[PDB]
């Protein structure tokens, strides 16, 4: 007859790695590393995003004659833009702090498009001339919709004076261009005025303009060139415009409410028709755990990015008639610390619950407050720099690289130590088990130095029940035991 | 006769978390978390900070009239400014580069205001007529009090041309501006010439403006604008003037000299006569902790900015005829670890002074290493971007979440496994104590198991305190002890 | 007749400090901080960078006369450049864009001079008379080098109109500049025509210009200014000038090709004739230590810099013939970290075991390299490039510097303490596992001196003594001898 002390063992090949030792094989473990995602983009809280295909900001607000598909968009939450756009500008130009327009933008609440100058509010100019091959529809030349371009009427070009006072509850967006002429006989022929200006005023704009003729390379055949403007109008506000040539008027405009902030994922990924808390370029995120290594950029409440591609923590036992010092008993199923009897009356394997409880809910407690003591809050993540913006590019670049790094040490270090802490409390926990059990038998019985005692006398199964039980009675078999020595 | 070991034990009630299990409870705590101050501005290092009550930055150097008296306070640390200034531009218009000068005028010493062209250096025009109904001042028409607004003399505008040497020894602060018209009637009746410029150029300023004649919305029933300029002048440089009409001359300039950097604070508590090191906007805050949750917006030496709650070091014991495991004694004053005596004498309790000597010194230098291993640097953190710069405010926002984020969790994690380490550091001292104990001990007495040795023979005070002390003597007592042995 | 356990001590002062203890003697230490460096300017992976001396950017684009060094240099990984550089512009004026240039300058993996317009095509301007007492040269007046002043002829300026198209396969650099006169008498003079303008145009240039015309300080002797401009052209573009006046057009072109980014650095050190992988502006770093304390300014791949001045990881013993519960200051034994001191009638030795010594210094090494190896490092280029009207941004940049500074340092030193807190108690607890692992051997055959140390009651010889430590022990064999001494 002999008592023993082990601990539960199983056939799972997982492996960890400690801050001492490398490639030691656990019972269980726990990953806390996110590497998969739907591949598919979904809305944002219940927010349909906007997807502009193949065109771009400029175009879709100007009126592209090969971008009038999008006509309907009460909100959104984010725009996804192809990374280069076809149909963005067919007549060649440029449109004034383009980046910050498609900040604002962004994220807009309430969206309608007005009409705030009607085509017949122009008696005394043409409104049907104003077309060119450069912009193209269904092979006929044509121009942008949101813009009507003047030109002279009998000719005689009339100095322009017209206002508009803001009678709606909300504010709205305004959009108007000037246009460079190639030579002093394109100009006459156009407007008949050799020297002409554009003069707009608001509450707190004040802009004047002038024509620069000059000889410029072709792009898409043109060798002219268009600029445009924007500006936000409050809602008692009026502005008021003067020009007497080169003017491209207003015909459309924008009602906007904005109430929020996000950014422009550049993505070639399609609709999927789901709900999200995180997206991605490449996809959404639905997982809880602290830490990711799926994208750097990356809208809403993420994980944190991290360079690692695998991050396990130990939470099971060290995987291997005997005792706790040779190995793991496999013939035990039940708990993770217990005893295995054995007598003349029978043999088998009987669990402590005690402990085995304690280490369990231990164990849980510390993935528990390892996963949930992490911070996380909204975000928008991307690049809104252009070509003559480099330093603070390159400065951004310098915030990410270090806070990766950072992120990457920290969470590293923190498994490594976690690891070998936790191996350490399962070996102080069956050590405590096993100097319990010892200082309460006595002499009794003699150690075998194998984690087995050999007991002189004769205990019953009542007996080594009642040692389980932590209640034995020494002086019972305390005659049995003496004459049984020597 | 027995001797039993135990630990101290009191009636105290504060809770800590370990990252196992959750507010065990201990005798002793200390919180390393600031959550207090004083409500009130208070001056930073001996320097009284700049207040400009109603007033704003422009109106202040502008000189509003109903906004400042005089200058005062030659040197300041910080500025005050509430939320909406009510005093600011009576004037309609603008102030170029208005963050840029307040920035730069953040931090200045020797701030002394002088006089550089006196009104008689203009003979040839008017210098009395320049008022407007914009700037009202005791109910009579005034204008801004350290510029000059010219107009035509006798029905004529003689071209402009001036120079000023700066002879003074610290660099120069000037300031000027142009003023635009409504239409060509209003310019002939203020200016007789048609057609105006103005020319200003020093050894690094070249510049040269013309006025823009528009129709513009009315403004404290003014439709006209004013734009100022402003630049800094060299210790041996100079500066010329050029124009003929919609010229406003400077008349006073400000000596400056600059030693430093600070931020624009944006409160409305008042002054209250105290000196401290760190400031926010909500009150003053003077502390030894490391870590804060008061507000974001900090000035000076402050400790780093967390989210939590609470944070509590453990620097106990775990609260709850007796033993070791058993829980503490409420009777055992005076000492943390200590023997209970028991003999035919009487009983009583003795304590270890080593032993808790060095627990005390132990966890008294790690919570001072905890707290003196902070490296503090001087900080000024605000927001110094207008409307049109959205994008490095979403880059400084972004830095400031980061900072945060990392900061919390790292606090939170070193608290939860230094309250680990230190909550169970204690009983290896104990368990030392006790074997320390039984090895001297050896078989002369028997274990009952709950932590106490049942002498078999007599031990008088005398043998208790050798005991104690560690001078025991096996062979005086052996004999006795076999014979009662059977 | 009696058997000690022990450990190693030695002759070593090395002092680590724990989180509960200060000043704690050890026998091996090892530092994680690197604090030297060569004191010399090296190559980064194999590439020389340019040093202009004592010319600075400007002066060497446009070709300053006091720069006459004209050493090509095809390729180079970065820009030495001094704090306050003499020769910049020797004509008062300014450059356009001048720190995105600059910035644009860096690294560069392609660079060669060309000529675009010669001199011979300007038949009806006169090419000889700009020069100019403010860039002299031997002692008389000149020019830059890179441009052409024009001049009127024969009391005439024909309207200029000239195009260029860009044959080449590479980018193209091209400045050209507006001169601004003083008073009418000197516009008069120079150009003869009372207003002038300037226009250029590409396919996504579009510029026009008007001299400015004032009185202005006195700069090195000259009233007027200069205002210059660059632009890049594509592989097959063009561009177009025209202007009647107060023009400087361009002689010689630089064509580029750009594929990385790097800074510039302002250091004064020497040429090394190294090849290194780190660079700061005092010297250049070669270690694998993860951190280091020389300079905020780096260049390339280094280590993270913190304000520490000691970084000691402790990885040896307790530094100070009974031992294992007191002192155990053994310098008898010089082969190992654990071992026995055994004594009988035949003599006395200072044995170790290799197995717990293997264990620890393996555990030890290994704790030490995953410390010093889990360091992400990526190459990143660190400097301070603001003019005067941008300090806001240049206070978020060294807000964002302290910041991580911050982290960095308290991270390392929390982490230093702890790990010397962990490592010194590793070895005691494989003593006291030795200890009980020599026990339960001889039972009761034996008394626990308590001091560390069993004294057999039987005779135990070296065999036996060498039996015991290999942990094979017959205990029937002196059973009865050990109970015949009791007594
Ligand atoms: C008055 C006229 O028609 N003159 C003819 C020249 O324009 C023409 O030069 C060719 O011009 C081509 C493009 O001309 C358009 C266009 O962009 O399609 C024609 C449009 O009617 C005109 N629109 C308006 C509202 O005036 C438009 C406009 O003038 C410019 O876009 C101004 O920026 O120009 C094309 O670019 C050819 O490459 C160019 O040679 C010559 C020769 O074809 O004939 C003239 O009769
Ligand atoms: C010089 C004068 O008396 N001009 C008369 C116009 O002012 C007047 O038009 C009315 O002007 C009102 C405001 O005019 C002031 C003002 O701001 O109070 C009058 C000031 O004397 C004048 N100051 C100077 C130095 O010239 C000032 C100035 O002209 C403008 O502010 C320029 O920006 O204007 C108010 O705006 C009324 O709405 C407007 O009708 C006309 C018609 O009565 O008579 C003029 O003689
Ligand atoms: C052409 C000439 O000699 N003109 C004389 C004026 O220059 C002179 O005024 C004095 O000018 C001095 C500098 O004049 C130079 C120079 O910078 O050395 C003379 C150069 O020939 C001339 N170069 C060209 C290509 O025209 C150059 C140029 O005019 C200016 O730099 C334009 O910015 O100027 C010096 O500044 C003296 O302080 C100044 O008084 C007057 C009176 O002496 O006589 C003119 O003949
Ligand atoms: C730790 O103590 C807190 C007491 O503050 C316990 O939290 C309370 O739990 C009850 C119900 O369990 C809630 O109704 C209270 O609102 C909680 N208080 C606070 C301040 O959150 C907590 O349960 C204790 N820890 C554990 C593990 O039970
Ligand atoms: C402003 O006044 C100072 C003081 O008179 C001028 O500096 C002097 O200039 C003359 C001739 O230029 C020299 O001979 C003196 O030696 C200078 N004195 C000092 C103390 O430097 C200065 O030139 C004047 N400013 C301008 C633009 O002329
Ligand atoms: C640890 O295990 C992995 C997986 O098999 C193996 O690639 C690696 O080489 C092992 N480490 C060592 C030191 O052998
Ligand atoms: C805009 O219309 C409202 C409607 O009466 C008017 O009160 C307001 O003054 C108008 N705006 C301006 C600038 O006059
Ligand atoms: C996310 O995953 C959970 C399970 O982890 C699942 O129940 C849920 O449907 C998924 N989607 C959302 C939107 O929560
Ligand atoms: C706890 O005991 C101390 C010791 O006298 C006493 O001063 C204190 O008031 C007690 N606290 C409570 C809550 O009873
Ligand atoms: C901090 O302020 C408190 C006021 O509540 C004061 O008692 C204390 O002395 C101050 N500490 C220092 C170092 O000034
Ligand atoms: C310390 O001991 C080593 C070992 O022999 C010896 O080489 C060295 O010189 C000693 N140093 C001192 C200062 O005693
Ligand atoms: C530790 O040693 C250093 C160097 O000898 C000394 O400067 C310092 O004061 C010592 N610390 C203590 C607490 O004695
Ligand atoms: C440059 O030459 C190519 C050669 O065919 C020509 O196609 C191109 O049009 C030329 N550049 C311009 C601006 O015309
Ligand atoms: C850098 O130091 C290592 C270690 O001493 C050495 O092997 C290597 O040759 C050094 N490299 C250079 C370029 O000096």
């Amino acid at each position: 007859d002999q008592i023993c002390i082990g601990y539960h063992a199983n056939n799972s090949t997982e492996q960890v790695d400690t801050i001492m030792e490398k490639n030691v094989t656990v019972t269980h473990a726990q990953d806390i590393l996110e590497k998969t995602h739907n591949g598919k983009l979904c809305d944002l809280n219940g927010v349909k995003p906007l997807i502009l295909k193949d065109c771009s900001v400029a175009g879709w607000l100007l009126g592209n004659p090969m971008c009038d598909e999008f006509i309907r968009v009460p909100e959104w939450s984010y725009i996804v833009e192809r990374a280069n756009p076809a149909n963005d500008l067919c007549y060649p130009g440029s449109l004034n702090d383009y980046e910050e327009l498609k900040h604002m933008l962004s994220r807009i609440n309430h969206f309608e498009k007005i009409q705030i100058i009607p085509k017949s509010s122009w008696p005394n100019h043409e409104t049907s001339l104003g077309v060119s091959a450069a912009c193209p529809y269904q092979g006929a030349p044509s121009f942008f919709r949101n813009v009507v371009w003047l030109i002279k009427k009998n000719d005689a070009y009339p100095t322009i004076k017209i206002s508009y006072n803001n009678t709606n509850r909300e504010d709205l967006l305004i959009l108007w261009g000037i246009h460079h002429s190639n030579n002093a006989e394109e100009q006459t022929n156009l407007y008949k005025n050799p020297i002409t200006y554009i003069s707009v005023g608001t509450s707190t704009l004040n802009q004047r303009l002038a024509p620069k003729i000059a000889t410029r390379s072709q792009v898409n055949g043109q060798r002219g060139r268009m600029d445009f403007f924007w500006t936000i109008l409050k809602p008692d506000d009026a502005i008021h415009f003067e020009s007497n040539g080169n003017f491209i008027a207003p015909e459309y405009a924008y009602k906007i409410v904005k109430k929020g902030d996000s950014t422009i994922m550049k993505s070639g990924v399609e609709y999927g028709h789901c709900n999200t808390k995180c997206q991605t370029p490449v996809g959404a995120i639905n997982s809880s755990m602290p830490f990711h290594n799926i994208h750097p950029l990356t809208i809403g409440e993420c994980p944190k990015y991290v360079k690692s591609n695998k991050l396990v923590l130990a939470t099971g036992l060290r995987n291997s008639i005997a005792g706790f010092i040779e190995g793991g008993w496999q013939g035990m199923v039940d708990g993770w610390y217990g005893y295995h009897h054995s007598n003349e009356q029978g043999s088998g394997y009987a669990a402590d619950k005690e402990s085995t409880q304690k280490a369990i809910d231990g164990v849980t407690n510390k993935v528990n407050s390892i996963i949930d003591k992490m911070n996380t809050q909204f975000e928008a993540v991307g690049r809104e720099f252009n070509n003559l913006e480099r330093r603070i590019e390159n400065l951004n670049k310098k915030m990410e690289d270090g806070f990766l790094d950072v992120w990457t040490y920290n969470a590293e270090l923190l498994v490594l130590m976690e690891n070998e802490r936790t191996l350490d409390f399962h070996d102080s926990n069956v050590k405590n088990l096993y100097d319990k059990v010892r200082l309460q038998l006595r002499d009794n019985a003699k150690e075998l130095g194998n984690g087995c005692f050999e007991f002189y006398h004769k205990c019953d199964n009542e007996c080594m029940e009642s040692v389980r039980n932590g209640t034995y009675d020494y002086p019972q078999y305390s005659e049995e035991a003496r004459l049984k020595r020597e």
